[PDB]
């Protein structure tokens, strides 16, 4: 009789659409009881919720059938583009729901993806009706935003120079890139726009002039910043293209592949072996600029 949509979100999170995510959907009617309280209701859904998403497949695989026009057909969703709201990660299943009481339920589980990224969506039971709060109607739209968290660093460094008679000054106006190696090549950083929280590498001839490699430039603090570019754990270089004039190189940067070791300390960037402060988020603060460090020294005596 009425059917409802329910869209699936899939994104990227740092503690950003996901393409090639896969989901089963089940019909969950058989879960529920009439005249079930919102309290019972809360109880089921926290139930499948605090389920693995593989012990919510036993139950479902064994017992439930797929259900819901999914794009991969009965209670199977794929996420892809989505050009009417020209986003990625996204997926939409039509199911039969009541509208006036609840006595229609789907059991959401994703699965493997298609053929660095830490997969934590919950089996996820809705419940219809939704209640809209702004309208009191129930929703005929359901927007779900399952999490995915993907492992970033900032890296940043500040570079001065060093005159003969040992005075020395934050350094403005040095022109650096980033590469990484693979098969004994450079791979530069890119400007194309990050898709899965994962950054494009370009094989040049001429990083300075190309503009498919991003540049980053020491400002008047002298710092050196990745700012909205991250990097996930491996090795790369700051390599100085255009060296400050009187100033005129590969500083390492060392990404470990988590904020904590087993015991709970900071594992920190190194920039040329030194470690680096850095907050979550990775925004470089005023108190990070006044500090100043990490350091590289460029010598202007020859
Ligand atoms: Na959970
Ligand atoms: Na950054
Ligand atoms: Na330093």
């Amino acid at each position: 009789d009425q059917t409802a949509e329910i869209v699936i979100h899939k994104r990227i999170y740092r503690d950003s659409g996901l393409n090639g995510a896969n989901f089963e959907v089940y019909d969950a009617s058989s879960l529920l009881k009439p005249n079930m309280t919102p309290e019972a209701i809360r109880a089921l859904v926290d139930r499948y919720q605090n389920m693995t998403r593989k012990q919510a497949l036993k139950f479902a695989r064994a017992n439930l059938k797929l259900a819901g026009q999914g794009n991969k057909g009965i209670g199977l969703m794929n996420t892809k583009n989505d050009p009417t709201l020209g986003e990625d990660g996204i997926s939409r299943i039509t199911v039969s729901v009541d509208q006036q009481a609840p006595t229609k339920a789907y059991l959401m589980i994703e699965v493997a993806p298609d053929p660095d990224l830490e997969r934590k969506s919950s089996p996820m039971l809705v419940v219809f009706p939704v209640t809209d709060p702004i309208s009191g109607n129930p929703l005929q739209t359901i927007h779900l935003y399952p999490k995915n968290v993907g492992y970033v660093r900032d890296p940043y460094f500040f570079k001065f120079g060093v005159h003969p008679d040992g005075t020395s000054k934050r350094l403005a106006g040095a022109i650096f890139a980033i590469y990484r190696i693979e098969n004994g090549k450079k791979l530069y950083l890119d400007m194309s726009p990050v898709t899965d929280l994962r950054n494009k590498w370009v094989s040049t001839t001429d990083p300075l002039h190309d503009d498919r490699v991003n540049k980053f430039v020491s400002d008047q603090d002298g710092l050196v910043n990745t700012g909205e570019r991250f990097l996930p754990a491996g090795e790369y270089f700051f390599e100085e293209l255009q060296g400050v004039p009187g100033y005129e190189r590969a500083i390492k940067i060392e990404i470990p592949d988590s904020w904590e070791d087993e015991d709970g300390n900071r594992r920190f960037v190194l920039i040329d072996g030194q470690p680096m402060q850095e907050n979550f988020g990775g925004v470089v603060t005023p108190e990070m600029i006044s500090s100043g460090y990490p350091r590289v020294y460029n010598y202007a005596d020859k």
